[PDB]
């Protein structure tokens, strides 16, 4: 039951790369956009890559990348709806909104106007 992860902004796809770095792609057929959701009950989940098995974490210094420590206290995230199919994803850690910028780089913001924490999550 594999999730793609999309700006509503540009379209582009959260991907994960074999060195642990994420950002963003075009490319329908990137093996790294591929996630998987599991919860971690209390609103929370973590998203897993199928192609790598690492979770997307979020770090204190504001960067965005994976990890393969299931104990890391910044996998864990809060995806709210607003309805039609737009959601934010808010992570338990940093209270920072998971955000896609134009140019393909993934960080955090506290911008609630900021058009890249517009996420789509639709099956594969």
């Amino acid at each position: 039951h594999e999730v793609l992860l999309r700006s509503t902004e540009t379209g582009q796809w959260l991907r994960i790369n074999p060195d642990g770095t994420v950002d963003g792609t075009r490319d329908r057929s990137d093996p790294g956009i591929q996630w998987q959701i599991s919860p971690e009950g209390n609103g929370e989940v973590l998203l897993r890559s199928t192609e790598t098995g690492q979770w997307l974490r979020i770090n204190p210094d504001g960067t965005v990348d994976g990890t393969r420590d299931r104990s890391d206290p910044g996998i864990q995230w809060q995806i709210s709806p607003e309805g039609n199919g737009e959601v934010l994803l808010r992570s338990t850690e940093t209270g920072q909104w998971l955000r896609i910028n134009p140019d393909g780089t993934v960080d955090g913001t506290r911008d609630r106007s900021d058009p890249g924490i517009q996420w789509q999550i639709s099956p594969e």
